[PDB]
């Protein structure tokens, strides 16, 4: 649909990766900030266009996990399981081998940016 083609465009900026970098960052005590959701929810789409606009203002690196990516089926039922993310869209905060998680679509862009470090 046409608001899933903006979802897109919302984050073109963003770095696609999977869950087993998260878990790299964590292993490696890396700071490192992933968006995991998927284009076809429109919580994910509202909450991507709050955190396209933080990442246009900061020129932040923050990654995004496709919450349904065919071949990461496995691997994202995991790592949901494990760290607590029922729904998405998740926010997903690592620092110093701590993860932090937050799931609500509503988050403004301060508090994007305080949960990310920006």
């Amino acid at each position: 649909s046409n608001a899933m083609e903006q979802f897109l465009d919302n984050i073109k900026d963003l770095e696609v990766t999977t869950v087993v970098r998260a878990q790299e960052a964590l292993d490696k005590k890396e700071t490192a900030t992933f968006f995991i959701g998927r284009k076809t929810c429109p919580y994910c789409r509202k909450f991507a266009g709050t955190l396209s606009g933080v990442v246009a203002e900061t020129k932040a690196h923050i990654y995004f996990i496709n919450s349904e990516e065919p071949s990461q089926l496995n691997d994202l039922q995991a790592f949901r399981s494990r760290y607590g993310i029922p729904t998405v869209p998740g926010f997903v905060h690592i620092t110093d081998g701590q993860i932090n998680v937050r799931c609500d679509s509503s988050m403004s862009a301060q508090e994007i940016k305080d949960f990310a470090g920006l």
